[PDB]
């Protein structure tokens, strides 16, 4: 999957925003109330309408168009939602023949829906392509928070025999992350550690890396590796769910000024991301302009988004 443009029209704050998305890292800055969660939400309406977002259907027409790139072939989907009941909805799915869009499905909400449902799955978006807010933190936070966040992103699972069956499955899945996340791990500490380890016991998720044939916690870890750990498990996820990486959207998965961490994760940035077909990184963090790609400031002007490409 490849984003390529996105266009929204009264939306909330976006009352006529278009953003070209490119190859590589695509940051995204702004502050607070700018416009770009809507954005990203903006996005998701686009691909997965209809789901619960406010401030989208009537109770101005609402516009929104999506083109992406799904194999090979360019797709794009247009919405518009009426106000004023008079309350009416049109919507559109159409792939790039030569020169003209022609229709993929039948213009219907429900058909585009299940269209969409199967060219890309919606828990493979939001698990495996969109990396939410407080995700990778909440890897690190503690075994019972990467339980949790494991658990949702995974599926896995919360008359012993049943128990020990269950046990085998999340202990296979996790041993296969473990794989995953060692492999990437290993990439980004250039291979100073090239083993992870990613085990359950009960209600928890233990995760350990590999020095000098011992299993250590992260505490001996420095709080860069800890992120490059955070962000190699999260990949091995995408991996796991996915089996590649094409698109990854990373929603604000650093604190608030720490610089401590930011030179990992230009490092990190520079180096391995760049790897990756596209990235769409959203942060509030001036100093990553350098390590994308492209950069895209969204500030709020006239009570309205305004998006300006930076250099």
């Amino acid at each position: 999957m490849k984003l390529e443009r996105v266009t929204v029209k009264n939306f909330r704050s976006h009352s006529d925003t278009v953003v070209e998305f490119k190859e590589g890292i695509n940051l995204i800055i702004g502050q607070n109330g700018s416009g770009k969660s809507s954005l990203l939400d903006a996005i998701l309406v686009g691909l997965y309408w209809p789901l619960r977002i406010k401030d989208i259907k009537k109770d101005r027409d609402t516009y929104i168009d999506l083109i992406f790139e799904k194999d090979g072939t360019k797709y794009r989907i247009t919405r518009r939602f009426l106000k004023g009941y008079s309350s009416g909805e049109i919507h559109a799915m159409k792939r790039l023949v030569g020169n003209e869009w022609k229709h993929v499905t039948e213009p219907s909400s429900k058909a585009i829906s299940a269209f969409m449902e199967k060219l890309i799955p919606y828990n493979i978006f939001l698990n495996a392509i969109y990396i939410r807010q407080g995700q990778i933190d909440a890897i690190l936070e503690s075994d019972e928070a990467r339980e949790k966040v494991v658990r949702e992103v995974l599926n896995l699972d919360k008359i012993e025999k049943v128990k020990k069956y269950k046990a085998l499955a999340r202990e296979a899945a996790l041993s296969k992350i473990g794989e995953l996340a060692s492999e990437i791990f290993a990439e980004f500490t250039e291979g100073k550690y090239s083993e992870v380890v990613v085990r359950a016991e009960e209600n928890k998720v233990r995760l350990f890396v590999v020095w000098e044939g011992k299993e250590r916690p992260l505490t001996f870890l420095s709080g860069g590796e800890r992120i490059a750990l955070g962000l190699a498990f999260e990949l091995a996820m995408s991996l796991y769910l996915a089996g590649e990486i094409s698109l990854l959207i990373l929603d604000e998965p650093t604190p608030y000024l720490d610089e401590e961490r930011r030179r990992k994760l230009i490092t990190i940035m520079e180096r391995y991301l760049k790897k990756i077909p596209q990235v769409i990184l959203v942060s509030h963090d001036e100093e990553l302009k350098d390590a994308a790609d492209h950069v895209i400031r969204i500030s709020l002007e006239n009570g309205s988004s305004k998006v300006e490409v930076v250099s």
